[PDB]
């Protein structure tokens, strides 16, 4: 099955399966993101690799992002290794430049996915988010790697601890091979990161560091709103805040739920 992020299966041992892809930097997902492999793309790669291995994935738990991968001058191979774990499979994404991401792929069996949240009362959320912003200007000023025009964000409102973004799809569909296209994934994350910044009074962009979970309920391409919101608790010994963010359709149904995301600055 063709996928932009998983090109071939590679040999491994002991109840491990490994997959690889080579990127040259001319891929739209990279070109659209300052040549930096998006955090969200690792999640898609891991899921796609598991799908290639005939596994059925309900979600991802305990995701971590380590070293950034920048691909511009020369092509590079990225490898993802899957190993047996209680949840399903552990994954590690690496290259000759180190480890970039890791986490846990949660299988559909035995059931481990939390019940889909109830439909979001979008109007209620709109009434409690008083501040309207020019998302393009604000986020670009903060150093977001993503090209705003390639994102789905059309509007953004917020309170001191909650945000709601409306979405409009790009006219040209994505590569339909993607379950979560990076542009759409970044659209979901941007409102949460924006919230992290304005809660801390900061202006430097933050990148995903840890994520407690990602649950996939239905096709994210039906997205209409992104609802982000400081989590009930932050990470353990944590300087940086933790956020929950959901992608919902026009009826408020949850398409994807990101639980416990912590984003942090970079050098």
């Amino acid at each position: 099955q063709r996928h932009p992020l998983v090109h071939r299966e590679v040999a491994d041992a002991e109840g491990r399966r490994a997959f690889a892809a080579v990127f040259d930097g001319a891929e739209p997902f990279l070109m659209d993101h300052e040549q930096l492999f998006p955090a969200v793309a690792y999640l898609e790669m891991a899921r796609a690799a598991a799908e290639a291995a005939d596994l059925s994935i309900a979600g991802i738990r305990n995701a971590l992002w380590i070293s950034p991968l920048v691909i511009r001058d020369r092509a590079c191979e990225l490898r993802v290794v899957l190993s047996d774990a209680e949840s399903g499979r552990a994954y590690e994404v690496s290259s000759s430049r180190g480890v970039h991401a890791r986490g846990l792929l949660v299988f559909d069996e035995p059931p481990a996915q939390p019940a889909r949240p109830p439909a979001l009362d979008i109007e209620a959320v709109r009434t409690r988010c008083a501040i309207e912003v020019d998302a393009r200007t604000r986020n670009e000023a903060m150093g977001m790697p993503a090209s705003y025009d390639k994102l789905w964000i059309a509007s953004l409102v917020h309170s001191d601890h909650e945000a709601l973004a409306s979405l409009q799809a790009p006219s040209a569909p994505g590569d339909e091979a993607f379950l979560l296209d990076p542009n759409l994934g970044n659209s979901v994350l941007v409102p949460a990161i924006f919230l992290s910044l304005i809660q801390d009074g900061e202006r430097e962009w933050r990148f995903p560091y840890t994520l407690e979970a990602l649950w996939i309920y239905s096709d994210p391409r039906r997205g209409a709103y992104v609802h982000a919101r400081r989590a009930a608790e932050d990470g353990q010994a944590a300087r940086f805040g933790r956020y929950d963010v959901d992608l919902v359709d026009a009826s408020g149904n949850c398409l994807m739920a990101f639980r416990g995301l912590t984003a942090v600055p970079a050098a």
